């Protein structure tokens, strides 16, 4: 992610979020295309609970993110960070749901 052990994941269709009120959902169809559509990641031998690879997967995806997108002038607020935080977190559970099923 800058430093070493992190890989990246195949595309994913971006899902259908609701955000429980007009505003929300209104910014969210219009400035969606701006976040994510893969996540970065640890190899899942080296977590004990999803929960953990999850938090993990979503910092760490965003923040590389956020130096790619920043580099190329614009920037994310608060509200950008907190949508992104949902659902690069859904992304990231169901990375975890396919990378563990190796089996």
């Amino acid at each position: 992610g800058g430093l070493g052990g992190y890989m990246l994941g195949s595309a994913m269709s971006r899902p259908m979020m609701h955000f429980g009120n007009d505003w929300e959902d209104r910014y969210y169809r219009e400035n969606m295309n701006r976040y994510p559509n893969q996540v970065y990641y640890r190899p899942v031998d080296q977590y004990n609970n999803q929960n953990n690879f999850v938090h993990d997967c979503v910092n760490i995806t965003i923040k590389q993110h956020t130096v790619t997108t920043t580099t190329k002038g614009e920037n994310f607020t608060e509200t950008d960070i907190k949508i992104m935080e949902r659902v690069v977190e859904q992304m990231c559970t169901t990375q975890y749901q396919k990378e563990s099923q190796a089996y």
